[PDB]
């Protein structure tokens, strides 16, 4: 049975339990913190690629008002993210296993760009997402997991001070 973790959930909620932001820019700014995947259960030889993209958790625009997120009243259906390659993909399932699965080179942008950034609509809120794709064997397999722990909204610039502090603590 291929098990999913979240590496380091106890910093992933201290974020969420304030409402995590993540800043998005015209070139691209990278996470903190960092999507961390323990991965276990894999055939050791064969072969996976790791892709990650983000779900619009709600149909709706965010706003900062009196110091509280709070939605818009106007639903606009929210198109799937681009999905992001791990560089290390292609990698055997023993390369994945030997360490967690870091998307530390993920740039997070609000402008469609040339190559390797992820667009995302700013003020929306957005729940990370992988997929463990086996490739080069004959029968083609996905497996997708979710990460709740990790939801955030996409800002041009931190509205809650406290995350703020939060991101400078530990990074
Ligand atoms: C051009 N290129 C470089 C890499 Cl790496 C890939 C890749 O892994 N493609 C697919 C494997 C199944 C999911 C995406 N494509």
């Amino acid at each position: 049975e291929l098990r999913v973790g979240l590496e380091e959930s106890e910093l992933w909620l201290r974020f969420k339990e304030l409402t995590n932001e993540m800043i998005v820019t015209k070139n691209g700014r990278r996470m903190f913190p960092v999507l961390k995947v323990n991965v276990s259960g894999l055939d050791p030889n064969a072969m996976y690629s790791f892709l990650l993209d983000f779900v619009a958790a709600d149909n709706h625009r965010w706003k900062y008002v009196n110091g509280e997120w709070v939605p818009g009243g106007k639903p606009e259906p929210q198109a799937p993210s681009c999905v992001y390659i791990h560089p290390d993909s292609p990698n055997f399932g023993a390369h994945w296993m030997k360490a967690p699965v870091s998307f530390s080179k993920v740039k997070l942008t609000n402008k469609l760009n040339g190559g390797g950034q992820i667009m995302l609509n700013s003020l929306h809120k957005y729940e990370p997402r992988i997929h463990i794709v086996r490739v080069g064997g004959p029968q083609r397999m996905i497996t997708s997991h979710c990460f709740p722990e990790t939801q955030f909204i996409a800002v041009t610039a931190y509205q809650n001070e406290e995350i703020t502090a939060l991101k400078i603590k530990y990074n």
